[PDB]
């Protein structure tokens, strides 16, 4: 195989991908998005980009925050539903997790976990810190984790788990950068209990979802032996501690096939047996 | 067919280029302190996309008067391992460039990641970031965006079609089309938008122009903007050409660079390039 001077999109790619994966974006057809009655309209999947958002909300609604009410409305992107004229219209990019704060007499959209999760944290004043220092440490942390999940997900994820080739060198290539990356969190939780300082913040979260769900064999068939997650026992640390927390144990169900479908009030979460909401096991 | 084993093993070189300075493991490999000057943004830095993103914003607030962001641009030589000092560690656990150390108040600290830094200080000078408002909602998502889809671009597009020792066809094929879907997402908003997160130019711009610059008017990667068809976006094209106009633009792009300055110590530097150099883009080699 030789590269062609100019490229054309007329071979099939990206595994189970390969249904929706485009050169081109843009919507696909006309459909409008449902609207709830809380100030939050999340349009989501509970993968660990929507886990960020649902998370964040359930968090704060643990806090007592009665603004950060929402609606999640499933998404299910094998099936195109990203690719709506209603959802483009909230997420030029067609991704999810995707938001409408409806909180005040005009609705604005919201896009990229990173920025959902940094829109809530501001206006709630949690998470972030509002200045000094410690807000620069806890911004670069989270930009780090957006930067460097397209290597763990869209780079490991899909050569281990979903190209229909195993290519060694692609495999190889990414299998290290994931394990840098793990090697980088627990190099800093070894000298700290939470990333960006002795408290939990909004980049604990964003970092967690993905590093939680690879670590405890969740993710990627069996990514976590073959990628010696053993090694990093301060992330074990760290994510046993946050997997505790109420609004992560409620966060994580939300659009999620092993929880609820879609979640628009708290008591839905009662329809769901208690063991669905106990602690997360550790052995095997 | 290739079959992976059950446990991953660093066995074979991996990163062309780049197989000299990659490992599944970070930390430091050498002792060596950073150096610092005099002025109160220090950053160590590589005039890539991500380093124009930070000498960029400075020298725009340096456009607009702002003294306080006066900086030293020191080099990191990415290939040859200085990303990997206990240095430069220590203000970047990651060992990426930008990293940058603000030293504009009684105690210094880190900031580290290209979104960081502008988002550091766009707050500090409050400009380029809309304050509050849903403007600020837009802002941020566009530069998120752009932090979180630049891997496809350069870690995945560039690598598999410029640097992997090997050109492997499903790789190519799907970072190529990756990289053509975020082209026309950008696209079609400038094709409604002047910006992209509203009428006026924001650090959401300026994080996005030096990849999709670099690309369009045929610097980066070879053959890319053939390869990808670069002449298809218009409008990409438009706001690159405004951006590209900037004087904070035209100066920022040639720190760290070897079509331009080596490291920038005061505003005085650039005396040392041809005038030209700061009237006009310059392709970097
Ligand atoms: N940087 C984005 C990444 C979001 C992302 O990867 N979303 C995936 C699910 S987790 C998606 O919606 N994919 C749809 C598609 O690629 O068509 C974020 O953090 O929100
Ligand atoms: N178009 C995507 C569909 C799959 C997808 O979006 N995967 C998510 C995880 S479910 C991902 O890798 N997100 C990367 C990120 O969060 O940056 C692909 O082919 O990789
Ligand atoms: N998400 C990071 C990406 C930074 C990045 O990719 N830095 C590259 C050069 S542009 C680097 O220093 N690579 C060194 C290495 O991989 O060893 C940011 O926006 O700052
Ligand atoms: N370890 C890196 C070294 C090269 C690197 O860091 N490239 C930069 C551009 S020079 C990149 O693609 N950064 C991705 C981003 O900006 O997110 C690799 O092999 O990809």
């Amino acid at each position: 195989y030789v590269p062609p001077k100019v490229w054309k999109w007329d071979k099939a790619n990206g595994g189970a991908f390969a249904s929706v994966n485009r050169p081109v974006a843009g919507p696909t057809s006309e459909r409008e998005l449902p609207v709830g009655k809380h100030p939050f309209q999340v349009y989501s999947l509970g993968t660990p980009n929507g886990q960020k958002a649902t998370i964040m909300l359930e968090e704060l609604l643990q806090l007592g925050f009665s603004e950060a009410e929402y609606d999640a409305w499933l998404i299910k992107i094998f099936e195109g539903d990203q690719f709506t004229s209603g959802f483009v219209d909230i997420n030029p990019n067609s991704k999810i997790p995707a938001m409408v704060d409806r909180s005040g007499p005009e609705p604005f959209r919201v896009f990229e976990s990173g920025a959902i999760l940094m829109h809530l944290a501001e206006k709630f004043g949690v998470f972030l810190p509002t200045s000094g220092p410690a807000r620069a440490e806890c911004l670069s942390w989270l930009f780090w984790q957006v930067g460097s999940a397209p290597f763990i997900g869209g780079g490991f994820g899909h050569f281990y788990n979903y190209a229909p080739i195993k290519i060694e060198y692609a495999i190889d290539r990414y299998a290290m950068e994931t394990k840098r990356l793990f090697d980088v969190a627990n190099r800093r939780l070894a000298e700290s209990r939470y990333l960006a300082g002795d408290e939990y913040t909004i980049a604990d979260l964003a970092t967690y979802t993905w590093f939680g769900n690879i670590y405890r064999g969740e993710a990627y068939g069996e990514a976590a032996t073959f990628l010696s997650m053993h090694e990093y026992e301060h992330v074990g640390r760290w994510v046993g501690e946050i997997d505790a927390r109420p609004g992560v144990l409620r966060g994580r169900l939300v659009n999620s096939s092993k929880g609820l479908a879609e979640r628009h009030d708290a008591s839905d979460f009662d329809a769901l047996p208690p063991e669905s909401l106990q602690a997360i096991v550790k052995g095997f």
